């Protein structure tokens, strides 16, 4: 998309040559951020192919609060293999600090619920916040979380929402995380009747993985395409029901898919 | 200073009339970002008096994991008066999640520490953060964090930190909050020799409190004075070693200051 690419661009022009944990060697730049209107369309990338398939589905399931990756092999999504252990097992993740973050004193809290019942009662609230980022228990993930916090807003209206990514690799993640995020947007104003707003993207350790500098400069070439829309075929009684069927893509002609290597 | 002057006019340009939890009634945007190069100087606002004695007591009491005004009352500080109860307590705020956040199994984890160690052993990590944001105990504190969220990176052994704040009152904590940090970065600098790089402040509900209007446009028509410089008189053992007397502040002129009523 046009923020997208000129993201791309920014990092190989100031990125700086740091050694990373995989060993493969990054460029990276430190703070960015890029806001994206959701009544202009939704932000799918269109200079590359993406499967929407797997992100509809990797958010359903964090949506579930589970972290076991077998609900996404019954759906052919193989995203989460490398860091599961035998037993599909990923610790407790993102869907788990969502849907029930574990206190001190035994008790668990369903960020998610509290989100909705703070949108529907108390929408001007600046505490409407869900975090991945639980220190308590980041030892016991197979990985630390990417995004890690997001902020919901309230305005004439209209949900916006911010998301801050700690790390982020602009080639493969950066595309999948916008998309994921887009999507939930609407999901939430949907169940609360609010009209979409902006989805603000900011990132911490904004990188490009040196094994990717072909397929960058390849993307980088072609020219954006017009943003895809974004269909709900219904509505659910919660925001827990919603099903991949509910949700229609129109209007996404993007150029042909990169392949590329993914870096443990 | 430029950044925030221009800042506060974007809020009042762009912002929408909000309503608060205090009934107050605010101007708000959402999602900005501005970037502090600490070697330019140290950002300490100049169209406005701010009161360094403050700021340094309350991060040395951050640090100190103590959530307790007796600390800030022992060297004249009563910025948090108007939140302590009867015995001065304000709950597991700041320091306590800095300095202890309290995991499920018993154990409570040292933040300060061990982003201390990181930046001595692995300093190219993209995960040296701090949280103040424990969703589990923020039913027990006297305030959720404004500030809650920072993360640390090095690059051509320069120290950068970006700060996720959630919500802002522009007038009145903002700048604080901006020296504040930025004297953090210099300490963190100082104990791992590195010299400072920037300081990037993100903010959720960024805010103008509709009684402070009059004061905005009176520090809106001053001309900013150049930037004050840290001086730093001796390098403790550990950065739970600093005192007050370590630090001097050079060239700094600012214009008259501006009384307001605070927000409780
Ligand atoms: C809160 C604050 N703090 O110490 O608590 C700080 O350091 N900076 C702020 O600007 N800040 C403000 C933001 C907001 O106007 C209120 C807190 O209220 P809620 O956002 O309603 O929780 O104080
Ligand atoms: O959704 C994501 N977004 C994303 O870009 N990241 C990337 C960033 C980085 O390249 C890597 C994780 O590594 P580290 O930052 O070393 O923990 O993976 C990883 C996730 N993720 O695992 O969910």
């Amino acid at each position: 998309m046009k923020q997208y690419l000129e993201l791309m661009q920014k990092v190989l022009d100031e990125g700086t040559q740091k050694n990373d944990r995989t060993g493969t060697g990054t460029l990276s730049i430190f703070g960015h951020q890029m806001r994206f209107n959701l009544q202009d369309g939704f932000p799918l990338v269109t200079t590359q192919r993406c499967h929407l398939r797997s992100i509809i589905h990797e958010l359903l399931w964090f949506l579930q609060g589970d972290t076991n990756i077998a609900y996404l092999h019954e759906n052919n999504v193989t995203i989460w293999d490398e860091w599961a252990d035998e037993n599909g097992d990923l610790g407790p993740v993102y869907g788990k600090q969502w849907r029930a973050w574990p206190t001190p004193d035994g008790r668990h809290i369903d960020q998610i619920t509290t989100v909705l019942n703070q949108l529907k009662n108390d929408p001007d609230s600046r505490r409407i916040i869900v975090s991945a980022w639980n220190v308590g228990e980041l030892d016991k993930m197979a990985l630390a979380p990417c995004h890690a916090f997001f902020q919901f807003y309230v305005a004439d209206g209209k949900l916006s929402c911010q998301l801050y990514q700690r790390s982020c690799d602009v080639f493969l993640g950066l595309p999948f995380n916008i998309a994921s995020y887009a999507l939930l947007v609407h999901m939430m104003a949907q169940q609360c009747d609010l009209e979409v707003g902006d989805f603000v993207w900011t990132g911490g350790d904004t990188h490009l993985y040196s094994n990717h500098m072909d397929q960058t400069h390849l993307q980088l070439s072609r020219e954006p395409r017009p943003l895809p829309k974004l269909i709900i075929k219904r509505k659910p009684e919660s925001i827990f029901d919603y099903r991949f069927e509910d949700f229609e893509i129109e209007g996404y002609d993007p150029h042909p898919g990169i392949k590329a290597p993914v870096a443990i």
